[PDB]
């Protein structure tokens, strides 16, 4: 009876990006699975961060389904998780199956490599706005936290407590995402 | 002419309130080391986040000094700050120096376990208050972040970017602290 969370944790991602809905998801009693694109080796986030995950993406693809896939942002990041071909075959089941996306930052820009959710609305930092609407296969918003219908956008480091909450409230409910949130002292 | 950081990562840490301030501090292009308390080896944190840190505390030590002194919270992540020997040295040291001590949610209450800055109003998250009032040896705040002579403290999760961008305008100034803020996509 317990959610899934899988993130995927690449190269050149942007750490805050990556702990904080990590953090905020397994406060709220989800499973989390950071999983290494390249392997089980410690993962040099932006900022020189260094993570372990806890499996390889290899790994972990195994013991699906999850309840989110969660792509963190960091431009270099964003363009390892575009790259991957393993990163599309998890993204294309996952939208199959009718399961959560979640992306932030610069990450909603591997949705547009991989051809999901084309038609929904979607938020990104505003820096990579451009490139998340070549094409016109979306249509932009600026809100700080986006969701149509699958899809769950957000814009940068600084909404990553927003982003983090809206995926509770997407799998376990309000009431818990608002449980889990009064602890944090967050201004509103 | 770099200004330099220090920030003291022990087993039980908040990963959010560790990651948060280092990488803001990196965007504003201060030097910072992420100490391990107990030696070079990965860290597990108070989530499960395994991070590795630059140096062990030992190393660290010789490389100074340090333009300020980080201490995250998370519960026993402080308790193990509490109870170092070699934290009371370097705390002390920086004291009387008069350089920057940081330190958030109950991470201050490893200032009041090594008798640093008594007299100064402190905050923390508010079920920390009590053990950092015991004696009232401080003088507590509600502010989200506090800063009184070298002593800068703020409450949770919520505020470490409040509290890393206070860090950055004491060391840097104002005008960096609010470049390095725009493209964070914060809301206030």
């Amino acid at each position: 009876a317990s959610k899934r969370a899988l993130v995927i944790l690449a190269k050149g991602a942007e750490e805050m990006e990556t702990v904080i809905p990590v953090d905020v998801m397994r406060r709220a009693g989800i499973k989390v699975t950071v999983a290494g694109l390249a392997g089980k080796d410690p993962v040099q986030c932006s900022r020189d961060v260094v993570i372990c995950p806890d499996a390889s993406l290899e790994d972990a693809k195994k013991e699906g389904p999850y309840d989110v896939v969660v792509l963190p942002g960091g431009n270099l990041g964003a363009q390892n998780l575009s790259e991957s071909a393993a990163v599309k075959e998890i993204l294309k089941e996952q939208e199959n199956r009718k399961g959560l996306i979640a992306a932030i930052c610069a990450g909603p820009t591997a949705l547009l490599a991989h051809e999901i959710g084309f038609g929904s609305k979607v938020t990104t930092h505003p820096l990579a706005k451009d490139k998340m609407m070549n094409g016109g296969h979306y249509t932009y918003s600026e809100n700080r936290v986006e969701k149509d219908g699958l899809i769950l956008t957000s814009r940068g480091p600084g909404t990553s407590f927003e982003f983090a909450l809206a995926i509770v409230e997407a799998l376990n409910g309000k009431e818990v995402a608002a449980q889990v949130k009064a602890p944090l002292v967050l201004k509103d």
